[PDB]
């Protein structure tokens, strides 16, 4: 399966290749993939909703044919969040629902929190931790700290020799702490294996972790918030928000949902039992069902 991509030049000097399907003046859903995927992550939802919604899905910075600057700092969270507002600007989209999975969901939380009521009318987040919650969990909760040890591997510049020899695939093969995808259609797998052979993309994709200010301690460090840690002041999220959470995601255990109710209103949580990390395509019918109910005009 293939979507037509268009190249969108942005005023920060980046271009993004993007899916743009559906009626031009329909309500907009902007879909953000995570690592190590592509605009294809939300394929099932894009095809499901593009009869009624304008569906935008970029290959984000660092991915596939989009700009792949090699410097780590080109991937700081502000830049990744900024790319989405600039993409909406360039396409003439005043307000949209932001939809994100994994890194796309982390970016989506930022987009929603910053842009709510001005640019962002609803948020849909699937298996991506909330920035008010995640850093604290890494400090306090062994389940989460253990779950996130792969990030330390992805950050280790001693692994770059392996990426240069074997593409991203070599590091994914080597990094046993990384939670691997479940069974996917052969055509989808083939595309990713081809994508992962591009050196510049492999590093751009890894740079999300390398540029992130998130602190993932070793399992040796005390399970307490450091004395000098100041929790970023965030606003509450006061746009309609759907959080979808596959319960067998080994990277992002369900503890990530604790505390969401206090900081989001109106919040809907849809737990997906017996499903791993890649929920948009591992459980597309549950995801489509959740989105249908949530997006309904009543």
């Amino acid at each position: 399966m293939t979507f037509e991509l268009k190249r969108v030049a942005l005023p920060n000097g980046i271009h993004l290749d993007v899916v743009d399907e559906g009626p031009t003046d329909a309500p907009v859903l902007i879909f953000l993939h995570g690592f190590p995927e592509s605009h294809r992550t939300w394929r099932h939802q894009i095809r499901h909703f593009s009869d009624r919604f304008r569906c935008i899905a970029p290959d984000q910075r660092g991915y596939r044919g989009s700009s792949k600057p090699q410097e780590v700092a080109a991937y700081t969270p502000d830049k990744l969040i900024g790319d989405i507002f600039l993409l909406a600007d360039t396409l003439g989209i005043g307000s949209f629902t932001i939809v994100g999975h994994d890194w796309g969901g982390a970016i989506a939380w930022g987009v929603a929190l910053g842009g709510q009521h001005l640019r962002v009318e609803r948020a849909i987040i699937a298996n991506a931790p909330h920035p008010a919650i995640f850093q604290k969990l890494l400090y306090t909760h062994p389940v989460q700290r253990e779950a996130s040890q792969y990030i330390r591997g992805f950050r280790d510049p001693a692994n770059d020799a392996l990426v240069k020899e074997h593409g991203l695939t070599g590091l994914l093969m080597k990094e046993v702490k990384w939670d691997r995808p479940s069974a996917m259609e052969p055509e989808e797998r083939d595309q990713l294996l081809r994508d992962w052979q591009n050196h510049d993309a492999a590093f751009g994709m890894l740079n999300y972790y390398r540029a992130s200010p998130i602190d993932v301690p070793t399992m040796d460090a005390p399970f307490k918030v450091p004395a000098g840690y100041t929790p970023p002041q965030l606003p509450r999220l006061t746009i309609p928000t759907l959080v979808i959470w596959a319960l067998d995601d080994l990277a992002l255990p369900p503890e990530n949902l604790e505390g969401l109710e206090e900081i989001i209103d109106p919040l809907t949580i849809v737990r997906v039992p017996d499903c791993g990390h890649f929920v948009p395509w591992e459980a597309p019918d549950a995801v489509n069902a959740a989105m249908e109910g949530f997006l309904a005009g009543h």
